[PDB]
C-alpha cells in the first residue's frame, strides 16, 4: 500500500547520448502528449497512497510516467530512442494491465497512445 521509490532519472555512470531521434522524442513526442487534455494522470508517478490503490504496486512492477520520461529526456538519461520508446510503451501497458477495459484512465491512455504511435511512425532516421 505504500509508494515505492520513483523510477531513476539520474545515473552518472550510465553512458549517455544526445541523438536526433532522442531530440525528436522530447521536442515532438513528449511535447505532444504532455500538453494533451488527458495528460494529467500520466504527468507524475502513480501516488498509490492518495489515490487509495494499495494493490497498484503489488501488480505493477515496472512503473513509468511522463514526468519521469520528461526528466530522462531533459537531463539526458538515455543512450538511444528505443529505451525512451520502451518507457512510453511500459507506461501505457501498466495502465491496461492494472485497470478495467473502458475505465476513463484507459480511454485517456488510448488517446495518448494513438498520438504516440502517429509521431513514432514519423521518427527520423538516425543522423
Ligand atoms: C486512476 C488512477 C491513475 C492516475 C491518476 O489519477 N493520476 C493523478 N494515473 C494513472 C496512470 C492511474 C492508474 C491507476 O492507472
Amino acid at each position: 500500500s505504500m509508494n515505492p521509490p520513483p523510477p531513476e532519472t539520474s545515473n552518472p555512470n550510465k553512458p549517455k547520448r544526445q541523438t536526433n531521434q532522442l531530440q525528436y522524442l522530447l521536442r515532438v513526442v513528449l511535447k505532444t502528449l504532455w500538453k494533451h487534455q488527458f495528460a494529467w494522470p500520466f504527468q507524475q508517478p502513480v501516488d498509490a497512497v492518495k489515490l487509495n490503490l494499495p494493490d497498484y504496486y503489488k501488480i505493477i512492477k515496472t512503473p513509468m510516467d511522463m514526468g519521469t520520461i520528461k526528466k530522462r529526456l531533459e537531463n539526458n538519461y538515455y543512450w538511444n530512442a528505443q529505451e525512451c520508446i520502451q518507457d512510453f510503451n511500459t507506461m501505457f501497458t501498466n495502465c491496461y494491465i492494472y485497470n478495467k477495459p473502458g475505465d476513463d484512465i484507459v480511454l485517456m491512455a488510448e488517446a495518448l497512445e494513438k498520438l504516440f504511435l502517429q509521431k513514432i511512425n514519423e521518427l527520423p532516421t538516425e543522423e
